[PDB]
């Protein structure tokens, strides 16, 4: 019977992404090969069944630098990291493959879906 | 010219609710008269003008205990922190009062606003 804002968790996400666009409050680097990302775990845990799995454990739950697999490309890794922050992902024809691998090994299984039709439509 | 995933915010934001209530990764403590809540200093920057303010200047960032003026409602806070979690506000006519006080401290201004029309409804 509560009152709902409709907009509310929207607007939640974009000022997070701005505090990342800051680095503040961050709290991790995800390594990609050559390049770093900063990110505030909450957000990566609430996206992602690997970060869940690896900070939900209390052995690493501190962790502040999280080594991604070398094999990971780190294009597909920046256009996913941008749709955890913004509901928007930037599906392509010269980076499908990339995003939907990388999807994968993120455990982000409805982006894994939405891959395999974007797929489906060519 | 993205993919919009209409429901993934709301999806983040529960997600965060439930890491608050585990603990898991919750950087402050919100003291209010005799009463404690837990949070991440993220949200509530995302959700209140006065977090905002405290947590973005570079000397109280790392503060991980925030009392809250005396005069505040324990009640009030409460409904307005869940409210920050779920995009959902408990407004009833035994509460609007302490709510909408509760959320002109917090700067919140879209819920003020709301609390005015409540008002105007009875
Ligand atoms: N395994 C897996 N995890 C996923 C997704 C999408 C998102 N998450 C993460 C997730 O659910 N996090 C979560 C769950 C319960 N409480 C708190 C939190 Cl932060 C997926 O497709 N697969
Ligand atoms: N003063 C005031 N602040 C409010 C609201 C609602 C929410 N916030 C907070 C907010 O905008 N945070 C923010 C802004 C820019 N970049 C990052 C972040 Cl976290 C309000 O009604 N008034
Ligand atoms: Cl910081
Ligand atoms: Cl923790």
């Amino acid at each position: 019977s509560q009152i709902q804002f409709t907009r509310h968790a929207s607007d939640v996400l974009l000022n997070l992404n701005r505090l990342r666009s800051r680095d503040i409050l961050t709290d991790v680097v995800i390594v990609v090969s050559r390049e770093q990302f900063r990110a505030h775990k909450t957000v990566l845990m609430a996206c992602s069944g690997l970060f869940y799995s690896i900070f939900t454990d209390q052995l690493k739950r501190n962790l502040s630098v999280i080594n991604l697999d070398p094999e990971i490309n780190p294009e597909g890794f920046n256009i996913l990291l941008d749709f955890m922050y913004t509901s928007r992902l930037n599906l392509r024809e010269g980076n499908i493959m990339a995003v939907m691998a990388t999807a994968m090994y993120l455990q982000m299984e409805h982006v894994v879906d939405t891959c395999r039709k974007f797929i489906k439509a060519s």
